[PDB]
């Protein structure tokens, strides 16, 4: 029943449970990265800096779904954060490449729960994803293809020296 | 047969009107709880200011309405505005608990509205009405749920001398 | 080997790992709360501002402990962050007393990670955390113990409400 | 039986001597590479600045040392300060490599002075080593670990002309 339900079904509210924590998966696997370019062996500080600031970006999504939850009259059940499969991840060239395929992940993962709401007609939810989270992927997904061209580009060893200085 | 009528079917143009009058009837219900807690026996002046305020919300957005009426070539046919059912809406609480059905039922009247652009196809008038009045009214949606919860924490006396002060 | 590495056992460097750990499962805990206080049916939100807070100074505090990891030459690995027991905290005066325990569970491993690097003699080990984090755990958990009392003072309803709008 | 001789066995007296004769070998040692890359056939200015900072760094960290010598009531017996042991440090790498070990064997000089504090019961001493020392040395480890990680990758050449213009 709750205080604020309307026109919000429980397969909508269990799957924004569900990408809550998918978003904070992606907010741990980009401070895994964050720190992988901290390592003194790699020392790559502005690649670094990269993906904190996308590691909170993504704490800011969780927080924005989660505030979202609260405001529909949906209750919030958090799950276990998994931990990052690597612990190192090789060449800045590698690391973009996983990020690539973890924005698509979670991209696809946004693009079902849209689904969901447009079954059961929640249109409003519709509007919330579309223009709070759909149009931030596909800028993400853009400017991480962006990055992966550019590495492939200038190569290894100096290249990788560059790219950190004057891009990122 | 209006100028720039495209894509616009009848069936809207009647909902647009009858949701027209409808936002209007929140405003007189609101300034009928405004000059209620302006009462020489009420007595709370921020109270008073709230609703001040949100009747002038529904009529700026029945306004809006009226604007994109004219906008997709349909014309406006006013009706009259009933009174409210009371005439005095008791505690902050119950006057509160009435606005939140309000609210409630003029944000199905929306989506309802929101199912008539959809059988006829106007993608435009979907994405007005879940851009500036449905993505508002969730929003209000809490903001009423979250009063009618505190006042019920703070209780009869003291408590809602406070609320008035502090919150509103 | 690595690089950087001096002075700096093995059972400090696994130390460090497991405490990372334990300060994202107090950002986790917090956040937890900042949303229970988001909640419409409790509609704190100042007291959920609190845990915002506090959730992102353990988030930091994590994120000095493997800064610090990187610069003493140890490499960090991450664990699943488990969720938190309750999903639902009851009275504010109830959640604080959890955050005392929790701070308090968190202070002693503080207190048993300084003794692992003194078994080492890790003398800079000892200043980082007796400076960094010992000095700030005293701190919370005064400032926790300090909200509890006062809980208590003013009581459940009113109390419970003017509490949050002049102290928080 | 100085004035302000409280706590301070003369072991530590010798030790901070020691000391400091070590801190200003280590002023020499990165003055000798600071006009190293002046040569007009090294060429490399900002690596040379980076070696005027440091050799400063050294000078003022010894007259800190002395300035706790007279604090503390010892006396400053000076010693000879020995010649490099070369007039010449090859590549930005073998220069940054050389560094590395001096620092890490000045880090292993100051770990064992506090040793002699703990081993006297001076606690003060302790505190004065690990907080504007120790903490120190462990940044500056990173600091030029990260150095020698960037050399190998940018390479010979182009690479190390453009490590000088845009990181030193
Ligand atoms: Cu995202
Ligand atoms: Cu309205
Ligand atoms: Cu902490
Ligand atoms: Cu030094």
């Amino acid at each position: 029943q709750t205080q604020p339900r309307q026109n919000f079904h429980v397969e909508s509210e269990a799957g924004i449970n569900k990408q809550i924590n998918m978003e904070l998966y992606a907010s741990y696997v980009y401070q895994s990265m964050y720190m992988y370019f901290d390592r003194d062996d790699v020392a790559l500080p502005s690649f670094a800096k990269y993906f904190k600031h996308n590691s909170e970006e993504e704490r800011e999504h969780a927080e924005k779904l989660m505030k979202y939850q609260n405001k529909r009259g949906g209750r919030i059940v958090l799950q276990d954060i998994q931990k990052p499969d690597l612990d190192e991840w090789g060449s800045p060239l590698e690391a973009m490449q996983t990020t690539l395929a973890l924005e698509k992940s979670v991209n696809q993962a946004l693009l079902d729960l849209h689904k969901i709401a447009d079954k059961h007609g929640d249109a409003q939810m519709m509007d919330f994803l579309e223009g709070e989270y759909l149009k931030e992927q596909v800028d993400a997904i853009e400017e991480i293809s962006d990055h992966i061209t550019n590495l492939k580009r200038v190569g290894t060893g100096l290249g990788e020296y560059m790219y950190d200085k004057e891009t990122m």
